[PDB]
């Protein structure tokens, strides 16, 4: 695609999220860069308004799959880059097992040289002393995720589903079921993929000099499941 040529080098990234979970309003700003050649993302997120009402690890998937490394033989399956620069809408429902749900709507596109992810997140039905509002999740991401992608030809887009598992402080796990839909914003041709998945590996850390509430993410994502 024309779009894939925008990703041959290191690209600056901005992320902006506005959130409301059970009426608790918050906002996140992120900055970093992506290097799709190696499937590599480095991002730092800062909580900028109301006290973060949910654990940082529950926002990782919401807070740019256009930075996935598609092997050469799988390049015809890369919807995400093909929709650039005009971008795509990415929507999800994230169902937290025995707890509430997030509904997210994001637009991912270039603004000049910079790849931007603008997100609205709405969470409802969360339990007051559950793992999310109770802040009972460990600050880590100890489980890899396979993001299973299929074409959605009717909307000239894709759908995905996957499970993420977040460690609870007692040693147990909080499951998050994700259903995802992406559709192009622009009128250029896009790539409709064969079934495949993104193998996604994330690591969270803290900047020791940062006193604001924040999250540092290092993430490697590789398309797979086609030989
Ligand atoms: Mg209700």
């Amino acid at each position: 695609s024309k779009g894939e040529e925008l990703f041959t080098g290191v690209v600056p990234i901005l992320v902006e999220l506005d959130g409301d979970v059970n009426g608790h309003k918050f906002s996140v700003s992120g900055e970093g860069e992506g290097d799709a050649t190696y499937g590599k993302l480095t991002l730092k997120f800062i909580s900028t308004t109301g006290k973060l009402p949910v654990p940082w690890p529950t926002l990782v998937t919401t807070l740019v799959q256009c930075f996935s490394r598609y092997p050469d033989h799988m390049k015809r399956h890369d919807f995400f880059k093909s929709a650039m620069p005009e971008g795509y809408v990415q929507e999800r429902t994230i169902s937290f097992k025995d707890d509430g749900n997030y509904k997210t709507r994001a637009e991912v596109k270039f603004e000049g040289d910079t790849l931007v992810n603008r997100i609205e997140l709405k969470g409802i039905d969360f339990k007051e002393d559950g793992n999310i509002l109770g802040h009972k999740l460990e600050y880590n991401y100890n489980c890899r995720s396979n993001v299973y992608i299929t074409a959605d030809k009717q909307k000239n887009g894709i759908k995905a589903n996957f499970k993420t598992r977040h460690n609870i402080e007692d040693g147990s796990v909080q499951l998050a079921d994700h259903y995802q839909q992406n559709t192009p914003i622009g009128d250029g041709p896009v790539l409709l993929p064969d079934n495949h998945y993104l193998s996604t590996c994330s690591a969270l850390s803290k900047d020791p000099n940062e006193k604001r509430d924040h999250m540092v993410l290092l993430e490697f994502v590789t398309a797979a499941g086609i030989t």
